[PDB]
């Protein structure tokens, strides 16, 4: 089922960087499979993305 | 457990406003229960906010 | 230059919507031409997104 | 005038970190002096926050 699970280190494939641990997760009609990854650099701070834009790293 | 369940109508309580529907969660150390909101105003448009910014409406 | 002006009234062409009133810009490598736009139905709310996502209404 | 300028190094005072210069602004009534901030650690991505958020470093 889900591509990647809590605690996953992640970051963004291309356009505006971002990496960090996966935290949680969201789903919407347009973005059926996304996740929070909140980063590594600048802890607290969290961010939203669909699955295709993120990889895994490790 | 959780305050909110997928598919709660929810608004912000006070500040920059948002309203719509729960469409997923995170935690982190700084926001140890937190939720992603959908707008109905604008779909497909998520913001995400520690469950003390949200209330329940409906 | 600029494609917007503060006050100017947009919307995103596509996929998540967000609609309401240019309120600042930003530039950088990745979006040179960005604007903040704040949404007509969140008071308070701003989202920014690079100028080939926004088109002017109204 | 302005607190701070483009190009200024910047972070946040308390709560969910970031850290990068400054790359735009924005004016709402909630938020009079708002910045765009582009992290340092994560080329691209840019967050916006009131001036009373942030510290200029460096």
């Amino acid at each position: 089922d889900a591509t990647f699970g809590m605690g996953d280190r992640v970051r963004k494939k291309s356009g505006a960087a971002w990496q960090g641990q996966i935290v949680g997760w969201y789903c919407t009609n347009l973005t059926p499979e996304g996740y929070a990854v909140e980063s590594e650099a600048h802890p607290g701070s969290v961010q939203i993305y669909p699955v295709a834009a993120l990889e895994r790293i490790n």
